[PDB]
């Protein structure tokens, strides 16, 4: 999987209407008749981000297949200007390289260093959608069965996970630190999301430990929850 | 009822271990007869707080019976210097004194200004018992049955309440926003708890939100939740 981070002069407008934006123009810059087949999919093989720094205003790129990847990396190297609405013609100052494959999750599996505790970092707009209506307020559950669908779909082509192993995951797993926020997301429909920080403790073999220790490294890069690829769910596992 | 505000000059102290240290100068105060007696029930007929300020310190102490405040409000009036362990000999500045009876509460119900949205402040940490463990997300069953049973048991004197009045407003109420964070409080058994600030809105009828607003003004004394005369579960319902 690859994660491209385009940088720019700062950009003064509300990052996540950007993130919508930039959607956008992603799109214009694939074929119509591949743009259709990413439309017929619970998963897409993207996921974007935008974050705004003191300087600079940084978009986030996430390729996490490589058939996708074959299709579109180069592409997205040729970029030096993007033309928004509503806004000046942005140049791309820069434009950093970074990738995850089997042998850095591999690597964390094995890892010298075991985690109990995991602390979450949501940098974006983060929801859920459960049983018909949207979710303010995450659960543990939610979190592993997202990571767990999006994993399952991506890398393995297999449309459902192991409820036994959801149910396991959560039955060890408990929120003990939160400090989170409502922060609604604008598709234009308001759609509610949470925002923030929350840590959790996992009881159980290192086994397990690593496994999830795996998943959220892998959530690093597909996002978590609803609508990522238009740039909700940005997560962040801390050192 | 009865709220009385200590001012001191600013303790520099946990203001968390205040509330308990003051709770416990307080029991030194009363019979000790009459103290046994308050062990006896699931709700006691007082509620503290513990509110640091820039310059200043206020311990705040609510008398919510009229029994209680028979027996208590003279001596608490008289109450000139407190001494608390490991601390230096502390000295009354101001004591305030405010008053809520059924002439306000009444008040409240008939009000010209008929509120939909209620945002409720939670500051000192909130903790519910709910379904063997605590609870360190909120939520609007257990934050009205909570007053409900508080209400219930100190001013009508009844231990149960209706629960089809409790699914009915559990079922018109909806978390649209919050900002909270989790906040342990120390009793040394450390109980979980949540703190800042949630906002609601509720659907139906003038007369439902009206027994809100009267329920939330009621809970700015009584507190919200566990131990509520520790100095846990301290309110405010913005204007
Ligand atoms: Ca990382
Ligand atoms: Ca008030």
């Amino acid at each position: 999987m690859k994660k491209l981070v385009f940088t720019f002069k700062r950009i003064d407008h509300p990052a996540q209407d950007l993130a919508v934006k930039f959607h956008g123009f992603l799109m214009e810059q694939l074929d119509s008749d591949y743009v259709d087949y990413l439309h017929q999919q619970q998963t897409n093989p993207y996921a974007t981000k935008v974050i705004q720094g003191k300087e600079n205003t940084q978009w986030v790129v996430h390729l996490l297949t490589d058939d996708h990847e074959d299709k579109v990396f180069m592409t997205l190297l040729q970029i030096k200007e993007v033309s928004l609405n509503d806004l000046p013609k942005l140049s791309v100052e820069k434009v950093e390289i970074q990738e995850l494959g089997a042998d850095k999750l591999l690597e964390i599996f094995n890892s010298e260093e075991n985690q109990t505790y995991f602390s979450i970092i949501f940098e974006t707009p983060t929801g859920f959608k459960s049983q018909g209506s949207y979710v303010i307020f995450p659960s543990m559950r939610l979190i592993f069965q997202s990571l767990m669908q999006k994993y399952g779909r991506l890398v393995e082509n297999q449309p459902e996970i192991e409820e036994d192993t959801l149910d396991y995951l959560s039955e060890h797993s408990t929120i003990t630190n939160y400090r989170l926020e409502t922060s609604y997301f604008r598709v234009r429909q308001r759609i509610p999301a949470f925002r923030g920080k929350l840590t959790f403790k996992v009881q159980g073999a290192k086994t397990l430990k690593a496994y999830v220790k795996m998943l959220l490294t892998f959530g690093e890069y597909s996002g978590l929850g609803m609508k990522t690829s238009l740039g909700m769910g940005g997560i962040k596992l801390e050192e």
